[PDB]
């Protein structure tokens, strides 16, 4: 039966994961308002605890969906979303396609690419945040 | 601007620190779900960038408004509720008298007291918080 002090210093101590790009962050600097779909993939891309189901190809701002619906479940629990599948979910990377956001690798499946200016934007290089990540 | 490094930048080296009991946290650990009132109060009386418009008295967990208006203010942007004005604020400070959660001291305005078992749930003193904030008791 521990009290709030407790409760503070024992996640201090625990739970310690901080995605180095939290999307609210990033919608706020950008003036976006609402989280986007795109700034959310970052914020995983950028928090170790889910480089199960999503990380760093290692090829500049390339990256994979090892478990696609676990990136589709998060989304859905993080926007109030609960209806939120695989499909809802692929049909907004399709919007990203056309906008020059994001894109899809050739020759594969669940892989894509950044291909706006995330260097100018957030101010790192590629190469800098898999350091950051440990990326392989 | 420039770049988000220093955006965030910014927070670390022209940012002060968190509150002691951050609302938020306090809504988590007892799992009332949405910001609570009382709850967002506790928080902006253990963030000393507040300490202009909402203090501790220095008797307890009494504590004052100095800035009405900003205290309703802000807990209608954290609730993202723009129309909020004290007047409504002060429905809910009558509510929490009639939960024994928060009581208005006699003779006095703005002034109010916590008068749940804030220091077991907490895990600090008045006294403690008070050291904590630097606060000053009111020569009332």
């Amino acid at each position: 039966k521990g009290t709030f002090k407790d409760y503070v210093r024992d996640r201090a101590d625990l739970n310690k994961d901080k995605p180095v790009i939290p999307a609210a962050a990033l919608a706020g600097y950008t003036g976006s308002g609402p989280i986007q779909l795109w700034q959310f993939l970052l914020e995983l891309l950028t928090d170790k605890s889910c480089q199960s189901f999503i990380s760093w190809t290692g090829d500049g701002w390339e990256f994979k969906l090892s478990d696609p619906d676990e990136v589709a479940r998060r989304w859905g629990k993080r926007k109030n979303k609960p209806k939120m599948n695989y499909e809802k979910l692929s049909r907004g990377l399709r919007y990203y396609y056309d906008k020059n956001i994001i894109h899809k690798t050739a020759g594969k499946r669940y892989v894509y690419r950044f291909v706006c200016d995330l260097q100018s934007l957030l101010g790192y290089t590629p190469e800098e945040l898999h350091a950051m990540l440990d990326v392989k």
